[PDB]
């Protein structure tokens, strides 16, 4: 068993990507690592879409070690979609080699969620139950061939710095302070957990009574019902603009309230600095809502501000204050 230290690039703190090889001789792609999937993929020769065309495709004719599988893939990723084939292939994440992993190849990539995307593919780190027909995901495929040292992994995000890493196979002490807490997975598809309630100012504004949460890598914001995030919207002073976003006096900041998640009995502060995102010398609410949301997601507005450990030995995530 060994340890993988996959550096993550930032892309404006909205996109999270690490780099993988797939294929002899490496063929290099830059993938999400995306806890909100299981399903590992790349775009390849056969797409002729335009997320196909402005990526990397992968050549499975120059690959000695691929082995088609003849099987469909389908998957949707936010307001985009991808259909592909699946095959078997080598990938190396950092040092280590996952030999006949499943694959899949897209052949159509509809719409412009990956077209102007700054990653290749997706590399999914939730559960089997989450993936495709006839794939497993890398992560299990690890695990089951005790290429970790531990069935574990770990994710650092990087506030607008180029620092943020996961680390698969160990918990890397470098990037947190004080003490892990652990929040036991509700259901084992995503990395679910329940939250307990949203506070400010002392008052419950959102999650009243409970609610669910996954916590997703994929996601750039911390999204939630629509009702929910209209009332933290209020109660932190943003306000709705005509472009679709929620606007933030800049200079408020220190005015502003703290936003404490209550996670299995302890509390995640969000700060005004913490949840506001800066763009431009404009100052945008990283709240957003989704007419679509049956729960919440704790995306990398979240991760940033707490180390991510998603452990599939015990089923838990533990959660501590980043650095």
């Amino acid at each position: 068993g060994e340890v993988a230290s996959v550096p993550l690039t930032n892309y404006l703190d909205s996109q999270y990507f690490g780099k993988i090889y797939l294929g002899t001789p490496p063929q290099e792609f830059t993938v999400l690592f995306d806890t909100g999937s299981s399903d590992f993929w790349v775009p390849s020769i056969y797409c002729k879409s335009n997320a196909c065309k402005n990526h990397q495709r992968f050549d499975p004719r120059k690959s000695s070690t691929f082995q088609n599988l003849g099987k469909p893939l389908s998957i949707r990723y936010g307001t985009g979609s991808m259909q592909g084939i699946l095959g078997y292939d080598t990938v190396t994440v950092s040092d280590i080699v996952d030999v006949q992993q499943t694959v899949g190849l897209s052949t159509q990539e509809p719409g412009d969620v990956f077209t102007y995307a700054e990653f290749d593919g997706i590399l999914g780190m939730a559960y089997p139950s989450l993936a495709s027909e006839y794939s497993v995901p890398v992560f299990d495929n690890m695990m089951n061939r005790h290429l970790v040292a531990q069935d574990v992994f770990s994710v650092y995000m990087d506030r607008n710095g180029q620092e943020s890493m996961l680390t698969l196979g160990a918990i890397d002490p470098s990037y947190y302070t004080g003490s892990l807490h652990w929040v036991p997975v509700t259901v084992q598809k995503y990395w679910q957990f329940t939250v307990d309630s949203v506070t400010i100012n002392g008052m419950v504004v959102a999650c009243d009574g409970g609610c669910q949460a996954i916590l997703d890598t994929g996601t750039s914001l911390l999204v939630g019902p629509s009702s929910d995030i209209l009332n933290i919207q209020e109660a932190i002073g943003a306000t709705q603009n005509r472009y679709g976003e929620f606007d933030i006096d800049c200079d408020g900041l220190s005015s502003m309230p703290t936003v404490v998640f209550e996670i299995n009995g302890k509390m995640y502060p969000l700060t005004p600095s913490a949840y506001t995102n800066q763009d431009e010398d404009f100052c945008t609410s990283g709240f957003q809502a989704d007419s679509r949301s049956r729960h919440w997601i704790l995306g990398d507005v979240f991760i940033r501000e707490y180390y991510s450990v998603f452990d599939r030995v015990n089923n838990l995530v533990g959660l501590a204050k980043a650095i």
